[PDB]
DNA sequence: CCATCAGAAAGAGAGC
DNA sequence: GCTCTCTTTCTGATGG
DNA sequence: CCATCAGAAAGAGAGC
DNA sequence: GCTCTCTTTCTGATGG
């Protein structure tokens, strides 16, 4: 079983986790937490079954232990162990070598080499998840190889997606299906850590792709005419779910009262054309302006209403559409065309405009907003020409 | 059984390694260290199973041994042996010939003529390395031949590379597959004498290569365009083997996903152009588990990602292409041309940029990151010129 | 059997033996030589069976070989192979490490581990020789061990002695009496490289040596008076054992009859002092040469009479006693000191003579033979000064 | 840093 | 007796 | 609705 | 070349 170290050994707390409901070997629903220590030469893992010791398990703190257990190399300190706060003259010196080694996550190829029954600790990016009835196969993967993780009990069907840093605590290796599988035990724990960030502009495809996508109205443009023959009215809008954002082309302006910012909507028939979500009828927008939902975690906000960088545009496919705000400094007018020379702190370029938008009155010395301009380039310099669904307006 | 020498014999300690752990005859995990001693007439290789004698096995120290074993012409000392420091009046003087002839490694061809089970000792050159799943085979070669060595267990893929100088301690000859091999033993030990770096630029080319190669990306950049007429995509990257490093060009932007730093990759049917290696189809990379246990050298990383000095650039043959980072201090724009005089802690030069990359706004005080630039010069200094595959970006504080 | 290497390979010749007789596989005696050649990455041993290639197989020559054979990893050249003369722009740069490994001998401890029939080359010191009726056992030794070498036929009872160097080419391995031995084969060769008789001045010591040392008298001086007051007489002699030479000061001149060149004598109860050997009484020496065969090698004879070069003397410790023959250039005399300028190709110094030896007539152009002079120096140069035991003469 | 390797320089044996 | 040369040796050199 | 701060990880230095 | 540690950077996180 688990041997017993009875010598008063001095240690220092490196890391720890929060109390969480576990199932003790007595079929109760108690609470426990994890932690790691480090002596003058080595480091240990620690299980804590007594939840009243959470104070002395703060990091950068020294404590002396006696009458503690040791199972499979892991120290076990329960409700019958001695954990006392050390004195200023009872501190051990841990070099900055055991510290950077304790928190090192192993390689998966080396998990495929061990014997059955051992314990592991580490964080891994998730490759693919496959939910089953009572467990789930979490395929974690790093540069060293792939392996399977089986999760049942309290960790069956947990809130995570394909790409989360799954920090794992106390898992047993098992030879299942002739391949290395990793199953949990009884003292296990999983803290989830998603690195959620995505700039650029999400472009959902699939034509006739109907359904729901109850997003949130963010920034919108006033309506305008884009076909002077038939006086067709439209306006662009940028909206976002909690995961992504979408640039919307609205062709029925009666939803101007429903495309007000800071509003939440669930919108139906959408056709993924040129990366835009093109609505063709107001009947796809329920007001629903009394039922909350999202919050959009700040960083998504600025991401959606980001103003791109000319350096970033030099690296996009010649045919993609833009939306940003930039400073003008030049202006030449040639036969019905108006070239607006612009640039920022990264690069400069030309912006050509032809058609109705010549009626825009602007001169160097004030900023300018752009929406839905194609990306082109010549031998001389790059360009962002005015297309059919274009729009622009000068600011303060 | 072995033989037992129960009489005092004086020796002079020559070489002595550091303590290392082994699996003793009782399959316990004990400590031992190797040592080479020499009498006035004959030298002797010696084993030390009692690590407490660590101080009395120092070079230039004379000792006397009593009640010590010996096997295959090699002395042994465990816990049941008496080793005593010899006083300065008990000095024996071992000539310089035993010193030059103890560290002399036996020629390989003569190792190809020893009996099955014989034990050897010598430093040799790593000509090619190969790691199995169980053991690890090392093909060594010198002026007399080649021979493979089986390193299983404690010697299953160590920390070394081709071109080093590995010191083999106590490896046994065994006819495997018709040819001799050096299999591991109970008292095996290997200490290294590293060498080889290959800094400077990458390597040469093999036009329309038919072979394969496994490296690891070290510095990838963003994609871009090098042709304005027909929209042609490409991006630069840095890759490396265990020993060599290479700066690569990729023209099918699709292979931007497979080209990530720290990614072990694989490349086949590749072209070579002016120090850079050209790929043309996505059917050349398969980042699907080629070798997980590959260890890249930190100095190699710092050499491939290295940025040369202006003085060093002066000593290069013009025609080689430049990559790295420098700082700007002058800015002079003329007709559709912009000049950026860069400088470092050795001097200053010029950078001539033309065309599309003139649409970038760099200013003195911010660092400029150049990749793939020609190296030209005139009577009035040196330049880095922007060519068909030039790339750069601005980074500041 | 052997395998055949068809492709041209360019090599630099490292070594070659003189030609020697051997028996061919068809039972005919012919000449062959052994060579060692190298490429830029590897060395090879080569057996050369076509003696017309003698001039091509010369050291530091570059040659191009094709249609050659391999047996046990060693190359073989017969009448069917081609060996041409490389052009100057076809030379190769052979690393010195390769020459080092090719000229290196295997250790005996590793030879003893060899499989039966393995072929070896190397140079080893002979420790013991036993000559039987039909073969000879040469027990050789190096720092790693000893092994017996069995020679027969041509290599039976060759003219060598313990201490000589034997260069062995292409000997095979055979187990005899459970002990590994080396044995001669079809292509074996031996070359002898002197022995181990190299002097380096006598030894010191000082205790009353009660032992004897049957030495041969090499050189002697006429008796002379080294103390004028009491008329004390002595002479100097150089003598040699077989491996060593010693300088003897004889203070009992009755031994003059016993010290004659070529006579062999036994010296007992002698005293080392200041690097010389001393004989205080006539009973220490007997005229009987009870070892008529004593042999003093020419290397030891010539080396024992050698006069040290002056520049070499500049490096010697002050206070040592020196004997040598030097050419006299300048002669000046001041208040009973005589200053004789002497010199050789290495340099120039002064011989300072005081007292009785000032009666020796010497003028510029004469050559001075000095025995037992003290080496000293001043700020202006180096001198050889006459002392109590000094002797000198003009030749 | 840890000891190796290499060009230069000194020492031994054969020959004119 | 002198000279050419193979052998042996010390210290500067390499390297990342 | 926005800026500052902080822990981790890649890159570099002193010394072995 | 190898190792401990000082330095620099990208990105996720805080709050009145």
């Amino acid at each position: 079983g688990a041997v017993l170290h009875s010598e008063p050994l001095t240690v220092m707390v490196l890391t720890a986790t929060d109390p969480f409901e576990y199932e003790s070997p007595e079929h109760e629903v108690k609470n426990m937490l994890h932690a790691t220590v480090a002596t003058v030469s080595q480091y240990f893992h620690v299980k804590v079954f007594n939840i009243n010791l959470k104070e002395k398990f703060t990091k950068k703190n020294f404590i002396i232990i006696s009458n503690y257990f040791e199972s499979k190399g892991i120290l076990e300190i329960n409700e019958t162990s001695s954990v006392l706060e050390a004195a200023p003259d009872q501190m051990i010196e841990v070099p900055n070598s055991i510290i950077r080694n304790a928190n090192a996550s192993p390689k998966i190829c080396d998990i495929q080499k061990g014997t059955s029954g051992a314990v592991f600790y580490g964080v891994f990016t998730l490759h693919k998840k496959t939910v089953n009835r009572k467990n789930t196969i979490y395929e974690i993967k790093d540069g060293s190889g792939s392996i399977e993780v089986v999760g049942s009990g309290k960790w069956h069907n947990i809130n995570c997606k394909e790409g989360d840093k799954l920090h794992l605590f106390c898992f047993h290796l098992k030879t299942i299906d002739r391949q290395p599988k990793l199953v949990c035990g009884e003292h296990s724990f999983i803290k989830i850590s998603k690195r959620g960030n995505v700039p650029k502009e999400p472009a959902k495809e699939e034509d006739h792709h109907h359904g729901p996508k109850q997003v949130m109205v963010l920034k919108v443009t006033e309506p305008f005419t884009y076909d002077l023959k038939e006086d067709k009215r439209m306006f662009h809008a940028t909206v976002a779910t909690e995961t992504e954002f979408f640039r919307v082309k609205v062709f029925d302006t009666a939803l101007k009262s429903k495309f007000i910012p800071r509003n939440i909507i669930a919108i139906s028939d959408y056709f993924g054309c040129n990366g835009f979500l093109e609505i063709y009828r107001a009947s796809c927008v329920s007001d629903v302006n009394v039922n909350p939902t999202m919050v959009i975690s700040n960083t998504l906000r600025q991401r959606a209403n980001a103003t791109p960088k000319i350096s970033y545009l030099f690296s996009q496919a010649r045919g993609t559409f833009v939306s940003g705000e930039y400073l003008v400094n030049k202006k030449t007018e040639r036969n019905k065309f108006i070239y607006y020379g612009i640039g920022d702190d990264t690069g400069k370029m030309e912006v050509v405009v032809y058609g109705r938008l010549t009626n825009v009155r602007c001169e160097p010395g004030s900023k300018l907003r752009l929406v839905c301009f194609e990306l082109t380039s010549t031998e001389d310099g790059w360009q962002l020409r005015s297309v059919r669904h274009s729009y622009m307006q000068v600011i303060n």
